[PDB]
């Protein structure tokens, strides 16, 4: 479907494939997550 992966993006350390790439453009922002 299309806007559906909502708890995927709310995590952001695991959630599929293009919302698992900008996830780990901020990665380094976590730092020890969170």
């Amino acid at each position: 479907s299309v806007s559906e992966i909502q708890l995927m993006h709310n995590l952001g350390k695991h959630l599929n494939s293009m919302e698992r790439v900008e996830w780990l453009r901020k990665k380094l922002q976590d730092v020890h997550n969170f």
